[PDB]
């Protein structure tokens, strides 16, 4: 088969937690397995890892990018794309940077995931 | 008891980030895990604030949710700010204009969030 990476592409600045929410979720599926390696890293602002430099530092045939976002605000449709040199919009894109072959993810805001995130916030199992 | 809940986002004027906030609603009213379903926007002024949606349920217990994954200002400041509740991290609940209410905690640490990620990549169904 194939090596399957994934960065997780977040945004919410100078916040300790949000960074810690994001390393939470890499730590996680990194333990998981379920992937040959997991990086963070960062669209809109300029602040470090940018995704070129996340990409680049990965020895995968295939990269998954997931926007960790709720909306497809610009950050999603715009910045990101813009940072790998991809189609703007809405919905999956996939082509190549610097000869590695990467798709960038719809973000996560209409899985049924979230929805059961929210009603988890109330029930809190596990 | 009669419950209610309310799911606090902010994203600003984007046609799409009511409409996911909507989806959920949506979804989660058509469950029938809850007596009412209402959507609200915590730090900017825009419509409906918490303080209004709250107002017009008429239900015991209200369960206030922020769609947020951090514990950022809107959560700790802003929001309990809009509802005269103490600010910080974690569980709050008191009581607004004589009903019960509770401040949950944001989506953002939830295991379904991590599957939310995955999901992104393997897109079952």
């Amino acid at each position: 088969g194939m090596r399957r990476g994934l960065v997780i592409v977040g945004h919410g600045s100078q916040l300790n937690h949000y960074r810690e929410v994001m390393e939470l979720h890499r730590k996680r599926i990194e333990e998981s397995g379920a992937f040959d390696e997991v990086k963070i890293a960062f669209a809109a602002r300029k602040r470090r890892p940018m995704p070129d430099e996340a990409i680049r530092e990965m020895n995968c045939d295939i990269i998954y990018v997931v926007p960790l976002f709720i909306s497809y605000g610009l950050h999603v449709t715009e910045d990101l794309p813009d940072l790998l040199g991809f189609p703007r919009g809405r919905g999956i894109k996939e082509g190549e940077f610097e000869g590695k072959k990467v798709v960038i993810c719809e973000p996560i805001g209409e899985d049924y995931f979230v929805t059961y995130a929210i009603l988890n916030s109330v029930f809190r199992i596990g």
